DNA sequence: CGCTAATTGCTC
DNA sequence: GAGCAATTAGCG
């Protein structure tokens, strides 16, 4: 069954990712899509890396 | 193993 | 169509 590769983000992205998520817990359309381009990532790239944050964030303080 | 990226299938 | 919970799975 198929899967995409799973992304090595640089330290750069995951850098920038933390600091959009310190900002916003949420992403707008045109925030992600402005991510991604900032980012040289996938709207599914920001998307996902956005879920897995909060559930991350929901663990750790819930 | 632990961290986390990607997938699935559901709610809303 | 975005979020979320449960899950699968890559890599250090």
């Amino acid at each position: 069954k198929p899967r995409k590769a799973r992304t090595a983000f640089s330290d750069h992205q995951l850098n920038q990712l933390e600091r959009s998520f310190e900002r916003q817990k949420y992403l707008s359309v045109q925030d992600r899509m402005d991510l991604a381009a900032a980012l040289n990532l996938t709207d599914t790239q920001v998307k996902t890396w956005y879920q897995n944050r909060r559930t991350k964030w929901k663990r750790q303080t819930a």
